[PDB]
């Protein structure tokens, strides 16, 4: 109980900032995690040998993958965790509690490939789960690895608190289905500008951890330049095996799987920016207003992408 986890000063301080990059020893994402959910939701949340026991078989059960990955996981939680750091008044004690861990178990079993390739491949998921199909199966394998013996962190909430944690965690994993992220920022602008918006309405609530889990799933649009760009590459090399896939099903993939098409992703990312990214950090701005760094350093990094099409790098 007496046992914090300490990091190094230069990550101590740059922990707390929305753009830190968790870096690339994998060996210490697992005291960061344990670090993050100490400081945002307390020493006391979880047993810390369970926690221990739950972050390694959720490390397990993430795959080898360039982008959907371990490091993924990491880097989603990361930025949640500077979010309700810089909102520390608006969130629930279960809240805190159950979001760290949808980040970190969100992409759970990723195999590389889209909702959309699953459903073509006739993929026996996409039979289980006709909509938000990779999502709903990272939900359960969430409540696959909390149900291994020693591995339920949430053992001392009461039956009631452990049903709405784990219903904080089934919504906050089905919003990460990017399909779903369009309607539920429209419906957020609408409300926060007719002034309907209500922190106590529980399906505004919902709608709003829908907002946060899409900004922490996209952060790596809100990175330094280096990192972004190379983490682009990363999902680039997913959409491209992908695409290699759709055409040995005698389909030819859309522009941004094909790989014979690497001079269109400056535009593709553009697009990204302007269509999904910036929206998403100027909604998530207007109603979480401490959250505004997200939105300034996507809006620099749109900048880096426009310089990379006039041949200016
Ligand atoms: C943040 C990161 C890694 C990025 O930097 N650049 C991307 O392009 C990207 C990213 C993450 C998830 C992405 N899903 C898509 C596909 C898509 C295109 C248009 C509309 C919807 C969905 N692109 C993604
Ligand atoms: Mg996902
Ligand atoms: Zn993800």
């Amino acid at each position: 109980g007496l046992m914090q986890f300490t990091l190094p000063v230069r990550l101590c301080k740059e922990i707390e900032l929305f753009h830190f990059d968790i870096g690339p020893f994998e060996n210490m994402w697992p005291g960061i995690f344990v670090y993050m959910v100490h400081r945002s939701c307390g020493t006391s949340c979880f047993e810390l040998e369970k926690l221990c026991r739950f972050i390694m078989s959720v490390k397990k059960n993430y795959r080898r993958v360039p982008y959907h990955n371990w490091k993924h996981a990491v880097t989603v939680a990361h930025c949640m965790y500077a979010i309700l750091q810089n909102n520390h008044t608006l969130f629930t004690d279960l809240e805190r509690k159950g979001l760290l861990i949808a980040c970190l178990c969100h992409d759970l079993d990723h195999r590389g490939f889209s909702n959309s390739y699953l459903q073509k491949f006739d993929h026996p998921l996409a039979a289980l789960y006709s909509t938000s199909t990779m999502e709903q199966h990272h939900f359960s394998q969430t409540v696959s690895i909390l149900q291994l013996e020693g591995h339920n962190i949430f053992s001392t909430l009461s039956s009631s608190e452990y049903e709405q944690v784990l219903e904080i965690i089934r919504k906050a994993i089905i919003a990460t289905d990017l399909a779903l992220y369009f309607g539920n920022r429209k419906q957020l602008e609408e409300m926060y500008q007719t002034g309907s918006l209500n922190l106590n309405n529980q399906s505004h609530r919902d709608r709003v951890i829908g907002l946060m889990m899409t900004a922490c799933d996209l952060c790596s649009v809100t990175k330094l330049w280096p990192v972004t760009k190379l983490t682009a590459n990363d999902i680039y090399a997913e959409f491209w095996a992908e695409g290699d896939e759709m055409k040995k099903l005698g389909i030819q993939p859309i522009p941004m799987m094909d790989r014979d098409k690497k001079d269109e992703v400056p535009q593709g990312q553009l697009g990204f920016y302007n269509a999904v990214a910036i929206p998403c950090y100027t909604t998530l701005t207007q109603i979480l207003p401490p959250t505004e760094p997200l939105l300034k350093a996507c809006r620099d990094n749109l900048s880096q992408w426009e310089k990379v099409i006039r041949g200016e790098e």
